[PDB]
């Protein structure tokens, strides 16, 4: 009922299912009795009615998958495969679109294919997609005297008060966006999208028509050819189909992350899982040591990362180790360098050296975007493909494994400077530049010659 | 907001859709320009506003599954494959739960061993789910004297007017559900619910534990034998690991499905229109008119649909839907699907399958047994409407080429567990009945 | 030449043997020393000249085979596969022709279908081909008051002196036709024989035309139905092709087996001989003393062996044999194979089968259901000494391993049809019996 | 009973099957009615006797392994597959041992991973092998006053005369030889002598250590990286480990092969197979268009090929064409050409061109071997490399398939002149020089060049 350009959706208020059981509700309430950063600031009662909604919805993901994608991150762990992750640095509702979803899968799989041939072992693909929707702030009010806007989780990106408040039905609408990107997530993965023969083509198209294709034409006929040779020599092309692409998002929200908690089927035993998505990860501004993201991340089973920025001490990766691992599962953990191409030489050796000495097995996954920051906020290529160059230095020189990347992008052409010539013009992110669907491409080619290098 | 219960959208500066070929926009507008029976009767601005929301969403399935399910369905329409379609009369958002559609994708894939063992041949799974929110009602009031309950896409179940008030903005509501739904049944079908031998264990546990379980046994047995054998010939089994279920509901609500029609990049000789809120969708009795809305909005959809016959279906009429719905003649587009009371079937049947399999048209013949025969239904009478349907195909040459059935994972029932509808089989019926059809394919 | 009816083959300048590592040398002729039941009597010299030609020839099979044989018969002993071993009692040169290796490489993979089907496990098929051409005799001199046939490697079926004279030519056209019928068994199992649809379509004719039929149209029709199950569920079917079909013969003529011995480059701790005139070999009643040659040669070979147990065995000897020829505890390398007679297997089995289990060694437990039973024998007490071996195994909760059997694909029987031996069962009677088995496997 | 050194082995006189029918008969008895060149000179009874022997032996080769080499040849002979086909230019019966043919085969398969890569398309493997125990002389009397040897089908390599005289117990010792090697060969082929990983380490090792490893060395990392691709991206990995190796040889001794004919068994039609082989050829000196061996090549169902020279015309091609693919079956025909380096660039594309407007599907293969023949009789890699090369050169001009190579090579360490440096050291074959097992590798590394190329 609005002359306001808004439709209102009732949220329905269903019946719930039973509790979750009171041994995991204690352990669950302990953890969460420790603060919390960076969380919304919306009423009690509003948050906990939404939960009550999201505790009995269909999961955005199941146990069983997520024990898969633990196998897989172990041979990650063990040197014997390659992590990938990507996608947009803030999912919005606005664009939470097929043709935006659809160019994200594709770009992400893009360089799965460089990088899986590069690596020439599998690659894990973690998107990170159906649910990216909050973000930390560090400052309270913005350049333009408002709220913070905090994701699409939070609050809204329109610059007015009204949409700057922290509303708890966004909590809701979350879910769906995250629920129906999924769908389609499986839909495109499963039905031809991620078919191998059809994104190396893409790759083709790319190193045919880029200003900077012609650097990358080698490396691509090779491909090529070795797609090739799997026909020639008549392989059962069924696994060349299809592909797994795997979700993920920053654990920010616990009112969120919380109500997505579901308890497994028997058949070892029930467990605890964020059936918000497949992996999550903790951000550097919410990693307090005793604080209520990493005591969540302890009650779950997903595998999970840690963000380490340049502050980071070898004690304090070693304590999360000792909190996140306490079994010893490889892979069940991942630490996520960031630390600024300047810098990632120095400070990763020793982190590296006091984890390894734990008799551990953790993933170490390069994210050299979320420390090269400087009218917009903008990120250099060249930086970007030097810290991913010196943290495989740091492997090389150690004799540990390089695990992975992780990587903000999209399918977009926007405008992120120095693919082949970059801002005015395309800058569509409702955070920090993200690396256009060409420029991912080309640090998949550039990583792939960094793994046979 | 949360205040309110209300989730707030904004619909300026939404997605759009990019304009349809001329073509398809005129052939469009002139299917629904055409009169359409059972609709909801909100307002226009509201029902556009909603519709607007939806054609910027992530669709339910996309065009390539749709093709898919068409050359699935070609093979049953050649009598080499078999359709089994089953699921909720009605889902409800309530009820849209893990347990749920884990219950329902549980039972029919529990069918599916059954009739794929019995049937020798591939079965075709397709669930009534993710979208079957909206159904047709005869009276406009009910026994309660209130706005007869539609659908938890038109109005509430709950027995108050405000309750049975048309909202429109259940149209997203609808949406969400049933993507929710479809994204958990993809996660189930390909992460180990569909495992056969799985599936068949659940099949043992019935037939060890049903008071009926004894008649069931020996092919409950054989079937067993059967997957063994399979692991004995060390047949590679990573097929045996996943099945496809297919998302389908009665195209009822055109609002709905005209919002979700989706164009795909084409590729069979130009762009088609799909519609992306299921992979089929049929078109029930009370909505065939054959100059009707939804007649003419299945035939601009590139989806396989189905059409219901009723008692009261002439041969002549049966072969005008054929020649409207399968104006190219690609086997498996439609689905004729036959509910006509299983006193009826074996008189009002042949006459419609010998015309038109005069037409040279190869359509599915199906069998619905629920919708000829609290309100309850007999178990035998159902089971004797697909034995009836079953005789006709045999005496005909003809294939029966599959069943559509209303069903649950629960236990339902009679004033114990009656649960938004008709009554279901329940699961252990459900199964019962693949059991039994098993029989009439083998025999 | 030619018109001396020979292939003249010169010694000198043939390719020689590398010398054996030290200590197989050792052993092996330590193993020869020891004294050898049932040897052709041909000079030293001659016999020395035949070896030294078979040293260079290509071997019937390789060591990576054997060692693939090891494995599955290792899922054999562990009671998760089921090994079905038949053919001809003999082999003969006269015979040894494309009709009749194919007719009983089909009776065997017809006998195949039906057990594994009835077993609901793998079955691993080796035949008695390439090289059963050596038999033990109790008497010299025969019924006729000639000097004993001993198989085709040895001397000449025909009823006259010079034919059987004991001619040690025979080892070498043992060996190019047991390497031409190994060759063709090869070429047909991986080309079509095999196929599994193919092979139980003769399986349907059998059902269809035999005057037994009747009492078999119900499990035929089963394991039919379980294969179309199969391509129902769409299940990659490249495995469905194709069969492996392993050669045996009794290890009889010493001099015949070991030059056909070669070593192997190595690789589960050093090089092994193998014996590469078969795959796997056993050991007959008359020859397996246990400090005699034949024993101690099976224990110097890598290959799978097994060992005949008459009526006279104790549990203690059994026990012998198995820490003498199974020293590594490897499941499978040791088959002990009973034969009893129908009246005496369920007295004189289990005493034999509770000591053997008792060592911790996981022996296959084998059923040769002929040696213990014109000559002829009858099918009932064949068919009733497998059911008496299956009673003792029921009875102790021990696999029931296999069953090994004398056969063929002829039409044979009683002055009718009789061909060099003992009575096959007939191509017809095999099918019978493996229905049967395949029966006891199931109840 | 010998002084000798010889052992006699009796030959079993079996009863026989029954005959072949009779229109068949009569088609074969006008067909070998006609005049046949290089024909052993033994008596006719003695060859009647013999053959009637091998009348009931087992088959070598069976129908339905024809049946489908005929429809990979056809996918060569349309441009989708590539044919190569190498092995001793005469096998003996004194190394047709186990350590010689494996030698044989795995030199084989080694050729076929680089070509299969640089063809980016299957090879059909095809090896002189199992029969190839007759040749062609052109002298009456060699260099030692001798009847020229035939091969060990015929009469002895041995210099004297008694070993020299035409003996036709030695078509049944033939068929013995043929029957063990090819027992062997599928024993080999179906148990892991031909898993593509195990032939690749070879090719590793051949480069790692060969003094010409160097210019190999890209190539052969690329196919590396080629098959780590094939693990990384998890497929089912059963069709690497086994591949098929059909055998062939020249049909030359009449006899031997109207011995080995066989009916199919009905499922079309039965049909007339030479089971001595799955495919044969006829040689220069025999292809007499109105000969008994292209007659006869008439009568069989396999493939065949003909050895084109180079006094080949256009017409005679043409001829061929017509007498053996009469039903226009694609790659039922091979035509082999063999014309020297120095004239093949010149003699060939007329012939092609001719036959091309046909309408006929036929094979063209290289044999770059037996044009550049010059104590002892060899050959210079370099003018084979060459052949090959214009033979490309052909056909690359004129839009045609270049089909396949047919060559002459061993597992042996032998000593041909120039793979990396090169003859009384280890001259071994009893015929032509025959390109030792490292010059037919290079060979493969240097056609595959020429097929990216
Ligand atoms: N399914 C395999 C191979 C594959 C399929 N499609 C892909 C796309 C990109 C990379 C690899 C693949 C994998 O995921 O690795
Ligand atoms: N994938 C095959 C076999 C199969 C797997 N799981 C199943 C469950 C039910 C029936 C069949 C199956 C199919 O869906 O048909
Ligand atoms: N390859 C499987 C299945 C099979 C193929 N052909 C067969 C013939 C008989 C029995 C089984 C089979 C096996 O040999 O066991
Ligand atoms: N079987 C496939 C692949 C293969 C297996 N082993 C090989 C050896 C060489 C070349 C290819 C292969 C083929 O024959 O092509
Ligand atoms: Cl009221
Ligand atoms: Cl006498
Ligand atoms: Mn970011
Ligand atoms: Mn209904
Ligand atoms: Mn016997
Ligand atoms: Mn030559």
């Amino acid at each position: 009922g609005a002359m306001n350009w808004t439709v209102d959706i009732p949220i329905d208020q269903l019946p719930s299912l039973p509790p979750l059981p009171t041994d995991l509700r204690t352990r669950l309430d302990a953890a969460l009795a420790k603060p919390a950063a960076q969380q919304p600031t919306w009423p009690a009662d509003q948050a906990l009615a939404m939960r009550t909604v999201l505790e009995s919805v269909p999961p955005v993901t199941v146990p069983s998958e997520i024990v898969r994608l633990q196998e897989q991150l172990a041979q990650v762990a063990k040197g014997e495969a390659f992590l990938l992750q990507g996608g947009d640095c803030a999912e919005t509702f606005m664009d939470n679109t097929e043709p935006h979803i659809r160019g994200n899968v594709r770009a992400l799989l893009q360089m799965a294919v460089v990088l899986t041939y590069g690596a020439s072992m599998p690659v894990v693909k973690v998107a990170r997609i159906a649910g990216q929707y909050a973000k930390p702030r560090s400052a309270d009010i913005d350049a333009l005297g408002l709220r913070s806007y905090r994701g699409d989780m939070i609050n809204g990106f329109a610059p007015d008060a009204a949409a700057r408040e922290h509303d708890p039905s966004r909590l809701v609408r979350a879910y769906a966006n995250a629920s129906a990107a999924m769908n389609l997530v499986r839909a495109l993965t499963s039905s031809g999208l991620a078919s191998l023969h059809l994104v190396h083509d893409w790759n083709r198209e790319f190193v045919r028509t880029s200003p900077a294709g012609a650097r990358y034409e080698a490396l691509a006929t090779e491909i090529d050819r070795g797609l090739r040779f799997m026909s020639a020599c008549g392989v059962a092309d069924r696994n060349l189909q299809t592909a797994e692409i795997y979700a993920s998002h920053e654990a920010l929200v616990l009112d969120y992350e919380r109500a997505m908690l579901r308890l497994s089927d028997g058949d070892g035993e029930p467990q605890l899982f964020d059936l918000s998505a497949h992996t999550v990860w903790i951000g550097e501004r919410t990693r307090q040591i005793d604080g209520a993201h990493i005591a969540f991340a302890q009650v779950i089973a997903n595998p999970v990362g840690v963000k380490l920025g340049p502050n980071m001490t070898p004690e304090l990766a070693v304590e999360y180790v000792e909190r996140l691992d306490p079994h010893n599962k490889p892979g069940r953990l991942t630490l996520v360098s960031r630390m600024g191409n300047h810098k990632v030489r120095d400070l990763l050796p020793p982190i590296v050296e006091k984890v390894q000495a734990t008799g551990h097995q953790v993933i170490w996954q390069c994210d050299p975007m979320h420390g090269n920051t400087h009218g917009f906020k903008t990120r250099h290529f060249d930086r970007i493909v030097d810290e991913v160059q010196g943290f495989f230095e740091v492997h090389r020189a150690l004799g540990t494994h390089p695990g992975g990347i992780h990587v903000e992008i999209t399918g977009e052409n926007v405008t992120l400077g120095g693919a082949q010539d970059i801002l005015a013009g395309r800058y569509e992110t409702a955070c920090d530049p993200r690396l256009n669907t060409q420029q991912s491409l080309e640090l998949a080619f550039l990583v792939a010659e960094m793994l046979r290098d």
